[PDB]
């Protein structure tokens, strides 16, 4: 459904002629997405709805870093995140605010947002699968780094006001990076760059 306008303040478009994939604003200089969103020339547009529209709450700045899981496998998809740093820090207000990291995981059948980009940002509103469902879904395929919910990509799947997932791949319901698994690497990563 449509979400409404900068209803989800932390979604962010990632830019580099067009939208490519979504990512969450972790703080006013970082922004979690999909590691299999990698590409050069990334441009962060925050406080957008329409993004084929100048609305008049965006924010558009340069990425200056980018950094893929030192693990990510691209063929299987585990451990699809990725950093980046904005050149300058955003100017945080109502539409353009960060999301908390989790310091625990999420349990099955918890109801959880799944956001992302007809140009404006759509909703789904979602509960955590069992480990079971979504590993029979996927034979083969599920590692402790993703779990489904369920019945673009890169963007948030945010629980109880905590960001545990980021929209990573799909077929049959959507399979999610884990990021309860990897809040140690982002906090060291981004308290070093
Ligand atoms: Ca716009």
């Amino acid at each position: 459904y449509t979400c409404g306008a900068n209803t989800v303040p932390y979604q962010v478009s990632l830019n580099s002629g067009y939208h490519f994939c979504g990512g969450s604003l972790i703080n006013s200089q970082w922004v979690v997405s999909a590691a299999h969103c990698y590409e050069s020339g990334i441009q962060v547009r925050l406080g957008e709805d329409n993004i084929n529209v100048v609305e008049g709450n965006e924010q558009f700045i340069s990425a200056s870093k980018s950094i893929v899981h030192p693990s990510y496998n691209s063929n299987t998809l585990n451990n699809d995140i990725m950093l980046i740093k904005l050149k300058s820090a955003a100017s945080l207000n109502s539409r353009v605010a960060s999301i908390s990291l989790p310091t625990s995981c999420a349990s099955a059948g918890t109801q959880c947002l799944i956001s992302g980009w007809p140009d404006v940002l759509k909703c789904l509103k979602a509960p955590i699968l069992s480990d079971s469902s979504c590993k029979s879904a996927y034979p083969g395929q599920i590692t402790s780094n993703m779990f489904c919910a369920g019945y673009d990509s890169g963007g948030p799947v945010v629980c109880s006001g905590k960001l545990q997932g980021i929209v990573s791949w799909g077929s049959k319901p959507g399979v999610y990076t884990k990021v309860c698994n990897y809040v140690s690497w982002i906090k060291q990563t981004i308290a070093s760059n």
